[PDB]
């Protein structure tokens, strides 16, 4: 029926080092990765993914029906005009099983120029009240940065594989001005699942999210340990196997954009499982006006007839598309 996907380790420690053929070699197995499925596990990558899952599982279990309502984004509250990307996307009892939480660049404050310009895609973030989720928005911060700093390693690496210096990508990737998004997503277990919740795919198989692309540069994934995700190939769909102590990794549209497809953003969907599970995505994004000239590295010259494109407006389409195609998460 169904084959498995070669998705490889990295230990991709090496990066966050100063032993230049170490990371030569880091690069190498991530070239290899992103020209064959497209994925793969960073390993040993000193985030402490334990109390991620455990501080997460804790906000998802104890919010209430009233601070979802307090919280939520535009399409689930009319009130709420401002609030697109971050806050919380309701459940529909019955209707829709899965619920998330997305927050942005903590640095996004009402004193930040972009937020003072009302530039599109740039948000304050809304958090719970403290005393009902104490230290919650203290950990969700933190973690932020954590896995921001694990992203920048990343992209040094996918700089080097690319024959570029290692600031090629991380030198547009910045504290104060980053797009790049947390949603903490919980899958529920329920009795009965109800069928609205589930789509079938043309090949019969039954999905919570259909196949697409990724809205991102890179996308860095921490899973809890339940095998849900399918990448296409030529031959077909193939799971991905589960591992939670790990970050699955894969190049988002605008990586294909800019290497003119030599890595391509792998097309990839969700299997429905019933089963009590955490999916928590961080979008790698840059900034707003950040423009990478695209180049084919097939060519010697590596000349590409691709135009540059802003992170902006690529990532202001890129999101109503993807809602338009897949739906209102
Ligand atoms: C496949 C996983 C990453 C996850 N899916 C997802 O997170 C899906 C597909 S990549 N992503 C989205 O809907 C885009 C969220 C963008 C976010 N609100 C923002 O403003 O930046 C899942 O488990 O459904
Ligand atoms: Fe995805």
């Amino acid at each position: 029926s169904v084959s498995k996907a070669n998705v490889p380790k990295i230990d991709v420690s090496p990066l966050f080092g100063d032993d230049q053929a170490a990371k030569m070699r880091v690069a190498q197995q991530i070239d290899a990765a992103s020209r064959d499925t497209g994925f793969f596990y960073a390993v040993n990558h000193g985030i402490n993914v334990q109390r991620l899952s455990q501080k997460t599982k804790e906000f998802h279990m104890s919010i209430t029906p009233e601070e979802k309502w307090d919280l939520a984004i535009r399409a689930y509250n009319k009130e709420h005009q401002d609030q697109v990307r971050a806050g919380y996307y309701l459940s529909i009892p019955g209707k829709k099983a899965v619920e998330s939480f997305c927050y942005l660049n903590p640095n996004f404050t009402p004193d930040h120029p972009r937020i003072q310009a009302k530039t599109p895609t740039h948000e304050v973030n809304v958090w719970p009240d403290e005393t009902k989720h104490p230290g919650f928005q203290d950990f969700a911060e933190q973690y932020y940065w954590d896995v921001f700093g694990l992203s920048s390693a990343l992209l040094k690496g996918y700089a080097l594989a690319l024959g570029k210096e290692e600031n090629f990508f991380a030198r547009h990737f910045k504290p104060d001005d980053t797009l790049a998004s947390v949603v903490l997503i919980r899958y529920p277990y329920l009795d009965p699942y109800p069928e609205a919740a589930i789509k079938t795919a043309a090949d019969g198989t039954k999905l919570s999210f259909e196949w697409h692309e990724d809205v991102s540069l890179i996308t860095v994934l921490y899973q809890s340990n339940v095998q849900n995700l399918q990448v296409e190939t030529a031959a077909g769909y193939q799971d991905i196997e589960a591992d939670d102590t790990g970050y699955l990794i894969n190049c988002g549209s605008y990586m294909a954009h800019l290497t003119n497809n030599y890595y391509k953003a792998p097309i990839h969907r969700v299997k429905w499982v019933n089963a009590e599970r955490q999916s928590l995505p961080f979008f790698v994004n840059l900034g707003y006006d950040s423009v990478i000239d695209p180049f084919d590295p097939r060519e010697p010259n590596g000349k590409s007839d691709r135009e540059p494109l802003s992170y902006g407006d690529y990532l202001q389409n890129g999101l109503v598309s993807l809602i338009n195609k897949n739906g209102q998460t």
